[PDB]
């Protein structure tokens, strides 16, 4: 009951959570969290 997918329009280092959450929101995801590795925007949502 948890789905994760990095923001489609995301291929750069995340500086702040807001940018990521912004993408995730427009992508129809509950919330986005920046990864620790490549710092990708991981969007998480219900499923």
């Amino acid at each position: 009951a948890t789905c994760k997918a990095e923001c489609p329009t995301w291929d750069s280092v995340c500086i702040n959570k807001k940018p990521c959450v912004a993408c995730c929101k427009k992508a129809k995801f509950s919330d986005g969290h920046c990864s620790k590795i490549l710092r990708r925007c991981l969007c998480t949502k219900e499923c």
